[PDB]
């Protein structure tokens, strides 16, 4: 693996089990790439699109699509780059996994890092909302405090079950399964 991140998402799979043959997979913040890896390993003998995105490049993974850009900035509906690079891989088709282990850099003071991670969260939710598939599933990183319980609940506006995963400036992931829409 590239990082030892992979083996958060390792972690993730083993207990939501989301990945899964002949689902469209995007990747959020996948420099420098072992989510991708480890979407790779348990799709391994699956048809499936990986998709990855992030503001950094990465070195190339055979068969995963990479796009480089910034959600929130480089997609055109925020609060075209990305997005016409999105049409090329999916044409018609909208997109079943959406996953993001993206962060904002850190300016040492806890309650501005959380704003500033809310903030981020609701740019890929806005972004999310736009590309996620009905049914589909999107697990987001964000700094655990004050907000979190007012994104979880946001997101239970468009999913059917939103889960907090355990703290790990702590950080969980907000679990959301079948999205429904509004
Ligand atoms: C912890 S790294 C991800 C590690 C990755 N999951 C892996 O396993 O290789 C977080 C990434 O989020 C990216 N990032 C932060 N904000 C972003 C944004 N708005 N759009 C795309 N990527 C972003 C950063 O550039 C950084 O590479």
């Amino acid at each position: 693996y590239r990082s030892r991140a992979a083996y958060k998402l390792i972690e993730l799979d083993n207990k939501y089990l989301f990945l899964k043959k002949n689902k469209i997979i995007l990747d959020i913040g996948c420099y420098p790439g072992s989510w991708c890896q480890v979407i790779l390993e348990r799709t391994k003998n699956y048809k499936n699109k990986i998709i990855g995105i992030d503001k950094k490049i990465m070195d190339p993974i055979p068969n995963v699509y990479f796009i480089q850009g910034e959600i929130g900035k480089d997609n055109m509906n925020n609060i075209n780059s990305v997005d016409y690079k999105l049409k090329e891989i999916l044409q018609d088709k909208k997109i079943d996994i959406i996953l993001s282990d993206a962060a904002v850099p850190c300016i040492g003071n806890k309650i501005d890092d959380h704003l500033n991670s809310c903030e981020l969260t609701l740019s890929i939710t806005h972004f999310m909302e736009q590309y996620i598939n009905i049914g589909g599933t999107y697990i987001v990183k964000m700094y655990l405090g004050s907000q979190t319980n007012n994104l979880k609940t946001y997101l239970k506006g468009m999913f059917q079950l939103v889960h907090t995963t355990k703290p790990k400036s702590r950080e969980i992931y907000l679990v959301c399964k079948n999205f429904l829409g509004r």
